[PDB]
């Protein structure tokens, strides 16, 4: 369902969205019910293709989780693409550790927690994540967790690797899976918790295909937490088990959800209440 | 041996390459020798790191073969990346078939055996080119085949997948391998052929995110020649092998320059003359 319509009969546009950091993303009003959503609009070159989407449009409706961001419907009109998604007031927790600082571990972990509850019903789904950051991890006014839109972001960028049309088999289903299995986004989830727990993920200093090398390697080192005892072992071991070198060895979401960092009591929306507080006052 | 310094002083430029198709290529004499060059420019942002090409640059310079497009020297200048390759008057096989029309099979046998003895001579290096198209096959004034750079053109384009710093290993690997083996450069090759034969690749009026979901389909039926009649037995299976939907049973580089279609006698670069004298004239 992509009501070939202007987005403006049903909402009404009040500001922008990220700063540029997702494109061109919108809150707007509904005139009907008044409640607040949030517009990705993508633009058409037009070479693009509508009806590609619709594989990866299925997959962020049927997402019946509160983890995962909403998904309300798209919306395509004069080479306009209008995905409307529930809205996060807080923004991202980029934004939000950008000005509040370095987030405590009783936060990562709850972060943490409500984003494998996330990746577990999305690998339940057979649904792969691609990219969890900390930009990809919105935040309600509430303090509750939400996922970003995975698949829709990637395919239509829209440029591969060399060229579609001579491309190989294998080179055209690797354009496509990306040698991806679920078992990535927990290792994304552990640079996460690094990036959350000292504002930078592991390297950023580095030129991003540097890294890319130092990580074939056969003696390659997974990161690891700078500060030994700032965090707990918990901490240290999710970090270690999120980041395992091989991903036969690597946790699944759900069992991740057994480890002792997310599945401690004490973890709610308050630690984050806790954030957006530092956030507007200190 | 990247020389930092203004290429003019060596080289002076005397007009642009290919249209824009690989980005600022410059026809450019040599002050000293009077030789013409071609000098590819690549813009930095300035993110890029000059030093990630090395292992890249190396490549295009210990490559002694006369079907790979011949390498001089860089010049980093002024957030400015001239690579000096070897000049070829008459432009790509697209730029030539755009003007003569469809190739035929003989030329087709001769561009096909000069680049496999290139891409033989690449692969026995360990080396991959990734992206052989028509429009990387450079022809000279001597109607003699080159293969266009390899490797340069793919890192830094400079934009993946994911996001690097939050990427696992296995995304890493395949984010830079690309889940390529040296045979898919023969697939592309047969794809290459066609696209000589019908003056487009197979499914070129295709959205390309589309072509590449038909590929990954359990029963997807690799590409054929339309006319059936206009081509030899040989050509119809040098296709078939070219285009081997399995890399294991894909014949290598050498071994299909056993093939009929390019071990027959009578292929030289009068052919391409033929062509030539067809671009200007008829
Ligand atoms: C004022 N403000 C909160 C923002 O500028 C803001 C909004 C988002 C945001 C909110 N909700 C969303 N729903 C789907 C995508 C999406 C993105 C992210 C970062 C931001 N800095
Ligand atoms: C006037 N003319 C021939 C061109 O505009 C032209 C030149 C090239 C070309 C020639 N030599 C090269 N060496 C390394 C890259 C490279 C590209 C390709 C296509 C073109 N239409």
């Amino acid at each position: 369902d992509i009501f070939n319509r202007d987005p403006r009969d049903h909402y009404d546009l009040l500001q922008r969205l990220g700063g540029g950091t997702y494109g061109e993303v919108f809150k707007a009003r509904d005139k009907v019910s008044g409640d607040l959503v949030a517009l990705k609009m993508v633009k058409m070159e037009p070479d693009d293709d509508v009806s590609t989407l619709q594989k990866e449009i299925l997959i962020l409706k049927t997402c019946r989780h509160a983890n995962i961001v909403a998904y309300h419907g798209s919306y395509l009109w004069l080479q306009k693409l209008w995905i409307c998604m529930e809205f996060c007031g807080a923004g991202s927790l980029q934004d939000i550790y950008q000005v509040t600082g370095s987030l405590s571990e009783l936060q990562i972990s709850y972060v943490c927690r409500e984003v494998l509850q996330g990746l577990a019903y999305l690998h339940s789904q057979k649904k792969i994540h691609r990219d969890i950051k900390g930009a990809n991890i919105l935040i309600n006014d509430a303090g509750e967790v939400r996922l970003a839109d995975f698949g829709i972001s990637a395919q239509i960028a829209r440029r591969l690797i060399g060229t579609p049309y001579w491309m190989a088999p294998e080179v055209a289903a690797v354009a496509l899976k990306g040698g991806y299995n679920e078992l990535c986004d927990i290792w994304s989830l552990g640079i996460t918790a690094i990036e959350l727990a000292e504002l930078q993920p592991p390297l950023f200093d580095v030129h991003p295909l540097r890294v890319l090398f130092l990580m074939t390697k056969s003696g390659y080192q997974p990161p690891r937490l700078k500060e030994k005892g700032k965090w707990s072992a918990a901490f240290h071991n999710f970090i270690k088990v999120t980041l395992t070198k091989s991903p036969k060895k690597r946790p699944s979401a759900t069992k991740m959800l057994s480890h002792q960092l997310v599945s401690q009591p004490g973890l709610n929306r308050g630690l984050i209440l806790d954030l957006l507080d530092k956030l507007k006052n200190g």
